[PDB]
């Protein structure tokens, strides 16, 4: 029911998550973080739904924000969770890029792998209405 | 003519200072932060003639966020700077912590250890809006 899901490091990029919220809202877009529409009951399944009936998922690469993906063999790591969940179901997947290395695929679990052939938007401190503009063109 | 001024470190803070700006033009308040209201001239000039321009001063104490202030004598950090200003000139203070710790007085300028008197605000991550909503009650 929310046209678009944010998938975020909470550990550095939580303050970017919510200004992606906040604009995409004001722009006419329904919006899911975790922090304001994740509810009641096991969240395991509720946040999986949530990636899974948003049209557009926004993923947040602040800095290092893979590095829990890397190794995680037994898939525990829940951004690692959400972007398989969202490549399986072909998202509109929009990697937002805020200082970000991009790493070799290889140190990655193969079944995300993927994300890195996406189209990211470079997210730009001093133009901050253009790149909201840019990931709006962006969205489906 | 801004309302209120929002002085900020770069490297730690700059995502919650764009947050806290749109939060608060959305609540009809008038905002300085530079990456968008600094124009053309002499930086030194414009940005302290906004300091005094603006009722409120919002300082957001993201973790670190006056360690280059210390032992700052000749007054050369801009946030030692702003800080200087909005104390001088009596300023409706309002600190937004966020992960800051309190350092003791001593370890700061003279010049502006009394910006530590001043009552401040936690950053929920958690509850945002309430948070934005407390904002606005301090702000004048
Ligand atoms: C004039 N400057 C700009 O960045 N101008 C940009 C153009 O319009 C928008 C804009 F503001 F972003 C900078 C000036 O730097 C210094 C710093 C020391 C000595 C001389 C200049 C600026 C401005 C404002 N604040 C205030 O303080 C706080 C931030 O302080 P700090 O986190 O510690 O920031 P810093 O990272 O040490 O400064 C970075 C510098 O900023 C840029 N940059 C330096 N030179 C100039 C210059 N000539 N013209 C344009 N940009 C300049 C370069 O990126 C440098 O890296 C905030 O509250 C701000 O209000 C600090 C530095
Ligand atoms: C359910 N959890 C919550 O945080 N719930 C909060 C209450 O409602 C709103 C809310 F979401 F903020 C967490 C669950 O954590 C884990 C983590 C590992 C194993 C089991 C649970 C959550 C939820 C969502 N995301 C998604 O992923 C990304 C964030 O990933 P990371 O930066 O890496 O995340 P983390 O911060 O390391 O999370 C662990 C922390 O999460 C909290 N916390 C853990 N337990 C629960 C729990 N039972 N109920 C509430 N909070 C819980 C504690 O603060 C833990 O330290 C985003 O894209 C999010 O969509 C990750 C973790």
């Amino acid at each position: 029911t929310p046209d678009v899901f944010i998938s975020y490091r909470r550990n550095s990029g939580s303050q970017l998550a919510s200004l992606l919220k906040v604009h995409l809202q004001l722009h006419g877009f329904s919006v899911f973080i975790d922090v304001e529409k994740l509810e009641a009951g096991k969240f395991e399944d509720k946040l999986i739904q949530s990636v899974m009936g948003a049209r557009n998922f926004v993923l947040v690469l602040s800095p290092g924000a893979l590095d829990k993906c890397m190794q995680d063999h037994d898939c525990k790591d829940w951004v690692h969770k959400e972007i398989v969940t969202a490549l399986s179901c072909g998202k509109n997947i929009v990697p937002i890029i805020d200082g970000f290395e991009w790493p070799e695929p290889q140190v990655l679990p193969e079944d995300m792998q993927a994300v890195l052939t996406f189209n990211g938007i470079k997210w730009s401190h001093e133009y901050q209405e253009a790149t909201i503009e840019k990931i709006i063109r962006f969205l489906q």
